[PDB]
């Protein structure tokens, strides 16, 4: 069997985990702070997630969440994300980002999915809501792997038993239930948008299993007022009807750079 665990295992001895400190939340179970014998977030489970979500270990690259290893109800020991999530990091009006910061801060995911992609990976829920920044604000990809949950669950509908994000889904995902490295990009698109709009619920005026209707009438999220043009023209490519026709994630970190590079810091 694939317990490839074997390589991944931090020994009883090397972790302690401090359960008083709730440091998040999924579905499957919480995240506490924890001490790798470094600070780290250990997440709760509550054999083919596991397996499924091995491969990670392999993974290394800046804007990409690592992995640092499984404890055993087993835990699944993962990097400290000092300023939480992407989407609240946005949200907090104490802050004010620049465009060139959003943009910025899109750039970078663009950059972790350009790293998975060309490890054949789909990630299958990219969103705002599943980047993570760290203490020097690098925007790590997440929620994938061992990772892998529901952290809002507001914005996942259930249609097979299967919890969709059906408002970052492709056209042909909602239809088929498949993903693919190109319905990441339809993703990747979403999440722009709400970076743009400092995080906003997408269609906030169509309830959730009318969306697919909605974009087959040729239909799509309008542009934010603080989005310049060539950024939407990125979002609306990222959203094409064919998969084929979508960008790679390699021409959107080019074609991204431009952009956050003719904005003042
Ligand atoms: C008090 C809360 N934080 C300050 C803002 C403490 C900072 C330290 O916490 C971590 O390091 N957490 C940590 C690290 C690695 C992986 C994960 C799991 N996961 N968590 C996600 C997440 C986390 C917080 C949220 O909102 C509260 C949220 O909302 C939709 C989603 C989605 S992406 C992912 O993979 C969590």
């Amino acid at each position: 069997l694939v317990q490839a665990v074997q390589h991944v295992v931090i020994g009883p001895s090397s972790l302690i985990v401090h359960f008083n400190e709730v440091i998040g939340r999924g579905h499957f179970g919480c995240v506490y702070h924890g001490t790798l014998l470094i600070h780290c977030a250990v997440k709760s489970l509550n054999s083919q997630f596991l397996t499924e979500g091995i491969i990670m270990k392999d993974f290394s690259h800046p804007n990409v969440l690592s992995l640092l290893g499984i404890c055993l109800s087993p835990l699944v020991v993962l990097p400290y994300m000092k300023h939480g999530d992407l989407r609240n990091f946005i949200r907090n009006e104490t802050h004010n980002p620049t465009v060139k910061d959003l943009i910025g801060f899109g750039l970078q995911v663009a950059k972790g999915m350009k790293y998975l992609a060309s490890k054949k990976f789909v990630h299958r829920d990219l969103a705002a809501r599943n980047c993570m920044l760290d203490e020097k604000f690098t925007v790590k990809v997440a929620d994938f792997g061992l990772a892998r949950d529901m952290y809002d669950k507001e914005y996942y509908s259930v249609h097979t038993g299967a919890k969709l994000p059906v408002k970052w889904m492709a056209l042909e995902s909602l239809q088929t239930q498949k993903f693919t490295t190109k319905s990441d990009v339809w993703s990747f698109g979403v999440l722009l948008w709400e970076l743009m709009t400092r995080g906003a619920p997408p269609y906030p005026d169509v309830n959730t299993f009318d969306i697919t209707v909605y974009l087959l009438q040729g239909r799509r999220l309008l542009q934010p007022e603080y989005c310049p043009d060539p950024l939407y023209e990125v979002m609306l490519k990222c959203w094409h009807p064919k998969a084929e026709m979508r960008p790679s994630f390699s021409e959107l970190v080019s074609r991204i750079s431009a952009i956050f590079s003719t904005f003042i810091g």
